[PDB]
């Protein structure tokens, strides 16, 4: 009676955009329908503001201060365990189809089957030095690039990648569709994690056309001056590289369009998997997440991409509909880090084996109405950060901590696009109050000079190796997938009427 | 030596389509807008043949342009050499980039044949298990032969073994062409060739519940000529007829409606996975240089004279479709009889190939001269040498006529002007002086063109050599022939090898946009 | 169910390219080094008179695996495309249930690296494509990239390391190591019978061979060939297109090149020679050496600076000629003068194993050899084929009694006499001797047209080199796919491994076992 | 003007058997010509007595407690640097033939290239657990059945094994030796690490046959009774499963006989790697070092195999020869972490640049007659052992402690076989200051708590992850070496004469 599990995963995906599921203006048909069917989180945050630290921590419900993986180049040991892993012990059979940004020789990290590679590599190249700060790495940096060339495309590196990952997650799903009616059977769990809307902001005709008569191309704060941004946004500016392009207010409309047309791209990926769902007779029997690993400012504070604690970069969409999931908004902050205890918790898994685990708390409580207290967790300590960065969100409060930054509070209540810093200028006793509780907080959770000599170690070391690994012949880490030929489809060591028999479904009609 | 200004070819192939259902494009009972669309682009081909009504007997005979007796392919398990050239080895040879994708039914270790590049595995095996033997007349092998249980099992489903493997051969075709798309401004670009070959609509007849329900309200769910009794069938009906077990099978007439509906449902899920494929092709910008070809290796009875599937030369299992446009082709349609022999000529004439390199290599011509209003008087040439035959059967296509020859069986000629569905046995029951004259030219035709001694030799000394060979290779650890498709991971996407910036901009198109 | 192969032996076939029979007269000759294969002579049946099908690596490797003559597997050359449903002796043999596993050279041309054999060791050393086509239409040119020259003449010398000496070492060691493995299987008598092929490279040239062994031949004698250096002008048609197609306008080959080239063949035989004790000492060890049969053969010779030709591509003996012997369980030792040839090695495999003679009787164009160990008398002839470099036309010979018949539509006829001439160096077709030269060579004549005809042959050869041209040409265009065999021992199922149990992996990894 | 580097490495090999090159009474002839060129290191260390946590400390020059390698399970991870990363960072051809015993997804570890697989699993599999202090698993533990079970046979696992390392490393060195002639080429770096004489004791019958009259199948020590025995003796023992085998003296004498037999057995592989070497003539710019992982106590004290501090099991050969070298011995205590530091300083690299990577010490200094004064740590914390035991060996003591065994102390020039506990048994005023000093020493450099922490964690972790890796199909982490054959030998887009005299070596003659 063990139910199937699909999680739907996009990267880059701001979460203010989610409101109550899709936004209205949003030309999102299936995921709307799917928010009506689901549990839907308001306030869910990411556990780190970047690809790899995010999904590493994503998939075991860990800190990036505990999975070590502090930038896009920190190995992920294999021996972390994953909601792949605990799936898998209780019975789950396990895919990832599509990426998440494996640093190291494994790639599957308790996946029992990857059906594709990763977009993006696996090596570490993408290292950055704590040692020379206000340093930037033109060949893999972002850079301001990505909205001076928006535009219409009908293929791209992205594109191809997501057709490519949405088409077999729906072969995988065809295939599992196979063993129903087999009561032995195992149940599955298929992770279908698409690139898009991640930069570059290019779209297909089809769907930048749909965004014609759009109104939310501009951004709802401006552009702050660099001298009057905060020192951790300035990093980001510099690492961005912004004295070299003058991005106009048509390259700020042209790049969320187009990140809006992709969503619309995304949403019939969505629909294609319901479909399939719908016709394999196992909809009813499959939770169904939706998820993200991090924001995208989208032009807003003057700041794109990621790389901070903003609400546009730090909130990502989180959704769960299925069988014994009470549809409804949530207002409560929730993390990423609460996705594998949720997992877990939905297959039945009990509450002693994943505690040790992970960081996070189950939100099935939540669904059902029971409170949640416990606060929000984030942490970065990568590009555009010279130290680690930590970062509470609890109530309607959030706080933002950094050795080398004057610290950051946000009453998100009274102020949702946090333009007054309640550290600096507090309104009242209350605000002061706060502040101390959130520092006493802060330092029982974080020994930040041993987070900053953590980073630096891993930093030293992976370079180290990577200059030795980039001399003489390359070994390559990325995931080759393989379905075996000389099992697929007929071959004469089988039966031609059994074999066809067994690969139809559903059989007898 | 010319390089630019040679156009883009995509071979889109179907296996088991009724070429009778293509009378001048797709029949309009079928719900098939897209092929109907590129239909009047083309220069269809009304009575167009197969060499060889089997799949892997036609395949390797669409492929070298030659006829099985040359090929040597005379069955579903006969080794395919790897220096017989096909049209992939003179596109390739011409500076063509050649691709396919799906099945071409190739037995042996050569999974290639020419082809730089292949995208899928094959549906069926590449090994010398289906191989008949004339040394056994009336014999019957349960696990690989065709029977009727297509017929009785026919129905809906919503994944099957055919409906996977054609999923992923149209998907992976139609990301080679945003692939190629990625080399449309260079003007150093090799023109490509691209081949996508479906499975369906061959049987099992299950198709999807959406297309299911495109043909409710069809009549041609019963066949044009019923049933007839095994007593009045010919003699390689009745072969055909004992080698699909028809005793052990009571097919119903809602039997028939069934397997109709989901054959007609099946050139609908067809059709929409070609418009998938003229979308990518527009979108791109590469319709314009790019010609199109659509056709097939055999045909389908559909229950016509109760007989299903192919093996024999009735129009409904020997006819296929033949379509071409692109630029340089006038739209039209002709009535003078074409072969599957004729496509690698074909396509080595309209890639700017001089027909002197191609004509020792091939047993067809090339239909460009027909396209442009040129008269064609050379006749279709059609064997077969496997199941349900005990002797190699021959057939000529020419003009009105087609006549059907076999050592151990009554010749067959008919009059498809005056006789299109072949109920009339014309050297059997001729109606004047004038099909006694016509019998007896193309007496004197076959003989000019077949050694039948010969023929039914080299086919048993084909079967004898497999089965020992065979024997040895399924005893201890096999070794698999079937092609494996690697696009190695380690030079996809973002490697650091590479500059981000700059393989953004490759990786897109259309650029600057 | 399975084959019974209860009482089947094992058969070790060890095999060389370009080993001068001459050489083997009654076993190794007396003054080379060779100590283990002296040994297993006298245990063996000696085949004097053992001759070739084809003079050259590919087209003698597809005869000798098939027991069919090149015009008959249309093998033809160094590239002609080996089908993959004819037949071989790993074929026969596999079917009666042996394990059948090759290590080292075939010259398989084509996707099929295998033909049989259920489990290839190595790769192969030289190309599996259609590059060394030879073309009729352009008769008198050659190939440099490729074609054989008098630079190994030049060239030869002392090395620790070549091409060949890698490869061989890899032969010789994966060899022993199948051995070892096998031995594991020993002790069960539902176990299947192996053959093992030993393929060696060597002493094919260069002529290169390491300082241990060509210190062996400081005091030879032999280094001079029997048969001084034939003027251009005094050679026989096929001779001179050989010696043009070696370039050997451009190579001063002093006598000196002429003495380091034969005493680094010499040197690379007792190379070979340490390589043959290595795998009888694992037999002797593993105790397996008493069910099991060793066979010595070569795929063709090699002239050796005799009548001033080098290398193959003639029927002169010391080309056409090469080694054959056969010891084991039930094989009476003796030397035999009769002429054999290597086509008749598939079917005394399968006469050796039990098989049937009906079963391999449609599919081999030779006859077993095992009624001659047993002193029965053979009486069928030995035919030789070649159409490839140095040729224009194809070529045909016929050995029978002391007769040697050598034919080409392009050349005077060849007859030789070889009891009273075995340096043949009179052309009893032009001299005939008396009234029986001159009925012996019309005998031959009416042999030959019955068994070729050499216009159809002309036609076959020339089809196939025209049909590969073109599909060469394209296949080199673009992305090339390799058909070289890539030998694969899956890792994860080797040595100890989590699936297994550590003191049974032991025990069932060690032989002998209890001691 | 870089030399080469032979690394000859050998697994089990009994340090006291290799006092100043091989044993007299051994028959290794080439070992004892090698000695006679070579530096010898009388008194050399493993860094942990255990096959994984030794090599992966021999690798990196850091102990097990930094590498994080506990036991034969534990996950070495890509980022940490090793010999092979130093050396190929320093323009280093980098290749291992043989066995290192790598656990986890990276098989190579810096090493440019691999030839064999490892004969030993490469998954979380032989994971210890402290929670279940006591109980063994039968089918991967240690047992006494090697000892009952030694003999003769011409064919093991661990023959096929060496054999195929002795071979692909000649025919490396033969490959190699094709780039000789070049000013451009690459300095090589072959590591040749055999199993040999690990148990099974099993030899061949040319090897067995020459030790018939050894007088040395007797240990110095005879068995110790259960009760006489320090408490990890007695761990061990159980861990052994010693009540279920009767090992009689012949058994002892088999065993210690098909010891020395293997012995000879490499003896004349080395022979073999010599003689390619001096044919190839890149002898004289080639620099050997022999070494093991750890010893074999070979039944003296009633103890087999490895797991603990003594000398049979902590003590392994140490030689260095080639250009640049002096022979001589050496007295002072040396480690095996003291070898990648050397390694590094023998290729010419900055010391500066290995410092923050190494807990070991370039013996380079001490070959040229520098006194050396830094201490021998040793670990160990795995099977038999309930916490980790550590050891210190400076001058003429050896200390170990344990938090639940009592302290032993040993002067090992009075008591070279060790049977009197100092630590239990003062002799004079000296020995109980010298007890205090590595007291004192002992706390400085080891947290035993934390290190207990971090071992059971390590353990925890492993097992929840192994056991769902091992539900479904099983992803094989084994290393699968691969010389592409498609480039190997003569091929059609070459020349052939072009190619003979590029594989020919040396040319001209
Ligand atoms: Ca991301
Ligand atoms: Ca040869």
């Amino acid at each position: 009676g063990k139910p199937n599990i699909l999680i739907i995963m996009v990267d880059q995906l701001n979460g203010k955009l989610f409101p109550d599921g899709p936004a209205d203006f949003l030309h999102a048909p299936n995921l709307k329908a799917l928010a009506k069917r689901s549990a839907r989180f308001h306030n869910n945050y990411t556990s780190s503001p970047l690809c790899a630290p995010a999904r590493a921590s994503f998939m075991a419900g860990q800190l990036p201060s505990r999975t070590r993986v502090y930038d896009n180049a920190a190995e992920y040991q294999s021996s972390i365990p994953t909601y792949a892993h605990h799936l898998r012990r209780a019975g789950y059979y396990t895919a990832l189809s599509g990426k998440m940004h494996f640093v190291g020789p494994d790639q599957l990290h308790g996946f029992e089957e990857r059906l594709t590679t990763d977009i993006y590599p696996a090596d570490f190249g993408w290292t950055p030095d704590y040692r020379k700060p206000g340093e930037r790495i033109d060949w893999w940096y972002h850079n301001l690039g990505s909205v001076t060339g928006a535009g219409v495309a009908e293929i791209t590196n992205q594109m191809e990648y997501d057709d490519e990952v949405a088409f077999l997650a729906n072969q995988k799903l065809y295939q599992l569709s196979r063993e129903n009616d087999d009561e032995s059977r195992r149940p599955w769990c298929l992770t279908v994690s698409f690139t898009h809307p991640h930069d570059p902001y290019v779209a297909r005709r089809k769907f930048w056309d749909l965004y014609e008569d759009c109104e939310h191309l501009t951004p709802e704060v401006g552009a702050i001056p660099l001298d009057e941004q905060d020192p951790h946004s300035q990093r980001i500016m510099l690492s961005c590289d912004y004295q070299n392009f003058d991005v106009t207010e048509e390259n700020v409309r042209r790049s969320r369009r187009a990140y809006f047309a992709n969503i619309s791209y995304l949403d019939e990926k969505v629909g294609e998997l319901i479909d399939t769902l719908t016709r394999t007779r196992m909809l009813d029997d499959t939770l169904i997440l939706f998820c993200s690993d991090h924001g995208d400012m989208l032009g807003e504070r003057g700041l794109w991409f990621k790389m901070n604690f903003f609400e546009g970069s730090a909130r990502v969409p989180l959704m769960i509909a299925g069988p014994g999931i009470a549809p409804g908004l949530h207002l409560t902050p929730t993390s990423n880090l609460d996705v594998t205890p949720t997992l877990a918790d939905l297959a039945g898994i009990s509450l002693e084996e994943v505690r040790p685990w992970t960081d996070g708390v189950s939100l099935v409580p939540m669904v059902n109405g029971v409170e949640r207290t416990e606060p929000v967790l984030m942490e970065y300590a990568a590009e555009a950060s010279y130290a680690p960065l930590v970062a509470i969100r609890e109530g309607k409060w959030k706080y933002v901590y950094c050795a080398l930054d004057p610290e950051q509070l946000f009453d998100l209540e009274a102020d949702p696009l946090e333009l007054t810093n309640l550290a600096e200028n507090p309104r009242g006793p209350v605000d002061q109050a706060t502040l101390t509780a959130f520092r006493d907080m802060r330092a029982a959770h974080w020994d930040m000079e041993a987070f900053d000599a953590a980073v630096r170690e891993s930093q030293a070391r992976r370079w180290v190796v990577y200059e030795a690994l980039r001399n003489g012949a390359y070994y390559p880490w990325d995931h080759q997938p393989l379905q075996k030929a000389s099992e697929r489809y007929m071959r004469n060591h089988m039966n031609l009427d059994t074999l066809e028999e067994s690969k139809r479904y559903p059989r007898g009609e």
